[PDB]
C-alpha cells in the first residue's frame, strides 16, 4: 500500500506555487485524484511526461496542466471544481477555497 506523503507538498511547475496537504483531504478517496489510468489508480506526479505536461494554459484538452487544476466539466474533479462543490454559496468558504487571490491556494 502506497502511503500518503506528509503535508507541505509544494506544487511548483508554474509561477504560482501551491501547497498540498494530504491531511486536510482525508475525506476524499485517493482515487478522486490519483485516478485510474489503464484500469489502475496512477500515483505519479500529475505533470509527468505523457500525463498533464501541456504547459500552455490556453489549452483545454485532457493534457493541460492548468486545465486539470482549475476547469469544471472534466471527467475527474479539478482542485477548483471539487472546491466549488464543497463551498456552495457560503461567502467565507468561496473565498478560502475558490478565490484567485487571498485564498488558501494563492496569495
Ligand atoms: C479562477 C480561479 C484561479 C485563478 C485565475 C488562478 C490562476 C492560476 C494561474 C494563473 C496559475 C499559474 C499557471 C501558469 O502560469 O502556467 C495557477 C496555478 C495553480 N493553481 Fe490557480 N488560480 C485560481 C484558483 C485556484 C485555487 C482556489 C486553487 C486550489 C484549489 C488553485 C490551484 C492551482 C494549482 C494547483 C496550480 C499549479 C501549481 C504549480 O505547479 O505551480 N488555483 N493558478
Ligand atoms: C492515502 C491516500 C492517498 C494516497 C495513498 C496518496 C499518495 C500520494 C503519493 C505516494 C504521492 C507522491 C507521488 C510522487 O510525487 O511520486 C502523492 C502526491 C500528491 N497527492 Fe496523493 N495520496 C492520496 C490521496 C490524495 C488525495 C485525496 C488528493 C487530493 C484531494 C491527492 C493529491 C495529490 C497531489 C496533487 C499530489 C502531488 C502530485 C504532484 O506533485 O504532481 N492525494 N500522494
Ligand atoms: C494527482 C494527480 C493527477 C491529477 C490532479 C489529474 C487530473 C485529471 C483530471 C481533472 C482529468 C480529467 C481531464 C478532462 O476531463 O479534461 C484527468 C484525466 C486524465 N489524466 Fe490525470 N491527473 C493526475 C495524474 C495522472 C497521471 C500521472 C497520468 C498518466 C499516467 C494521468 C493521465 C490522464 C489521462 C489519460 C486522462 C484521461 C482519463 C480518462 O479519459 O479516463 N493523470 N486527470
Ligand atoms: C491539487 C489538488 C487541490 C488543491 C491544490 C487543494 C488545495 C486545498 C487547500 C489549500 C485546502 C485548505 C486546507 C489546507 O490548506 O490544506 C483544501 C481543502 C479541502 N479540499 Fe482541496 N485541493 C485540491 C483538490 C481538491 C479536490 C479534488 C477535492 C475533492 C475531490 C478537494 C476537497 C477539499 C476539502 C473537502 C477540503 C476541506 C475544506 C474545509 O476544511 O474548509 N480538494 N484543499
Amino acid at each position: 500500500a502506497p502511503k500518503a506523503p506528509a503535508d507541505g507538498l509544494k506544487m511548483e511547475a508554474t509561477k504560482q506555487p501551491v501547497v498540498f496537504n494530504h491531511s486536510t483531504h482525508k475525506s476524499v478517496k485517493c482515487g478522486d485524484c490519483h485516478h485510474p489510468v489503464n484500469g489502475k489508480e496512477d500515483y505519479r506526479k500529475c505533470g509527468t511526461a505523457g500525463c498533464h505536461d501541456s504547459m500552455d494554459k490556453k489549452d483545454k484538452s485532457a493534457k493541460g496542466y492548468y486545465h486539470v487544476m482549475h476547469d469544471k466539466n472534466t471527467k475527474f474533479k479539478s482542485c477548483v471544481g471539487c472546491h466549488v462543490e464543497v463551498a456552495g454559496a457560503d461567502a467565507a468558504k468561496k473565498k478560502d477555497l475558490t478565490g484567485c487571490k487571498k485564498s488558501k491556494c494563492h496569495e
